[PDB]
């Protein structure tokens, strides 16, 4: 009679929460999406072996276009559960689903599960410090995506890290890299020319995020744009003015050079 | 020769992750602390109980000041886990002793969990408009405390959301609730005056997130100030101009009154 979203986590099919997979394993139907996110660890196949169950995939257009459609329906007769990468309605507009749910008489419940958005604390920056975040957002046609570059300036100003989630096209089997993340804030850079990112500018990039040898990495983009961070998915962050701490977390487990130790305060 | 950095996640024993569960059972020997936060549906006997270990508690000073001398030592010979509430280092110590792990040759890892900044998308609200952060904490003695209101200032004034970590005495168990924090909030704003913080200023709380039964309201802070959002912990939102769909999730499932979807949009 009830919708359960459960969250997979980051990287794979272990990063579950077991309240997650006790719910999952009595549910009598269970659907899935993997296109708002890459689970890099895992497997369709070893997902149904540990939930014991045939998982439905669905598309952007299934959820998008027909949630009410393919999933509601059934959810008045069974416990049905929709499962996502990370956390369901972290960066996703999942949450609108609920709404849907709830106009057709269905409940609904959340079982969340790590999300990238807080396991950049791997990185040592400050949780707290971080400001608005935005999506770097592959260029298409003669449409060019620039609005990360203003968020990267607003918070910069406050003296805030900024996250940067990368952008993901599923169906092609794209997943946009921290290399290639760069690059187009390069190219943004001589557009709007306002000093926000270039060669010098410091970055991080947290590469398997939810792995147990996840790429941490720390330097001036002019060092990192050629790095080889691993496979995706990839994200990057732009820290504000750093703290004491956090400078010496980045220099002893990302490898950061040296000289960001000296804040300039 | 290894440590592992566990995430017990948001409520209670089930919040861990199914790789966090099997780790914590192949471990020699689990610490575990319980200052930074509590787990509010849960019990360390519970928890013992799930892990089937004899799980030592560490305080503050055990950690903050003897963490190699306790914990460091066992990880040499050993493969040690080391449990904290939500997300390993979200709290903002937590890094460092990583640091110190590296410092006596010993390999960390860090297993993920939910965290409570990531599980407020239960909220309806988009992740990458929360901005900075800030914890409201009690007035003691002739100290008043009020960075966290210019925290929301400064937030809103750019449109984004504010998530309010409410005060915890962690070893007295005393969770400080939303009335009191807008109670404090009302107080401060009468001091600063700058229009930040009224009777009229739309919130968001959101109690016991990771349980299956949350409470999620929205309201106006004359109609909530008063109102019993249930045992803890709670968590205390102050959102900033609402997309319309962020309103309706609002309205449809914390049952926020229709009149934000004219005022707060
Ligand atoms: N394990 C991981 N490591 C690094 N980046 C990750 C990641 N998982 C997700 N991301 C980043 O976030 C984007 C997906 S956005 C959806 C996020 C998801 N709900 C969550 O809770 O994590 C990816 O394109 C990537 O840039």
């Amino acid at each position: 009679m009830v919708l359960y979203f459960i969250g997979l986590g980051l990287y794979d099919e272990r990063d579950i929460t077991v309240k997650g997979l006790e719910i999952a394993k009595k549910c009598d139907m269970v659907f899935a999406e993997f296109y708002t996110s890459l689970m890099a660890g895992t497997t369709l196949g070893r997902i149904q072996k540990l939930i014991g169950k045939e998982i439905r995939v669905l598309s952007r257009e299934d959820v998008e276009l027909n949630f009410e459609n393919i999933v509601l329906p059934l959810a008045k007769e069974n416990d049905v559960a929709f499962l996502t990468p990370g956390d369901p309605l972290v960066a996703t507009t999942h949450a609108e689903l609920r709404i849907r749910a709830k106009r057709a008489g269905v409940e609904s419940y959340v079982i969340h599960a790590p999300s990238i958005y807080s396991a950049v604390g791997i990185t040592g920056l400050h949780i707290y410090k971080f400001g608005k975040s935005a999506t770097v957002a592959y260029p298409e046609g003669n449409w060019f995506p620039t609005s990360y570059y203003d968020v990267i300036k607003e918070n910069a100003e406050r003296g805030l890290h900024t996250l940067l989630f990368l952008d993901i096209k599923a169906e092609k089997r794209m997943y946009m890299t921290a290399n290639e993340a760069m690059e187009l804030l390069l190219k943004v850079e001589d557009m709007k020319k306002g000093g926000v990112f270039t060669d010098d500018t410091l970055v991080v990039v947290l590469a398997r995020a939810g792995s147990l040898n996840p790429t941490i990495r720390a330097g001036y983009v002019k060092d990192l744009i050629r790095e080889d961070f691993g496979d995706p998915p990839h994200i990057l962050i732009v820290p504000g003015k750093l703290h004491i701490v956090e400078a010496e977390y980045l220099v002893e487990i990302a490898g950061a050079p040296r000289e960001i130790l000296r804040v300039n305060v």
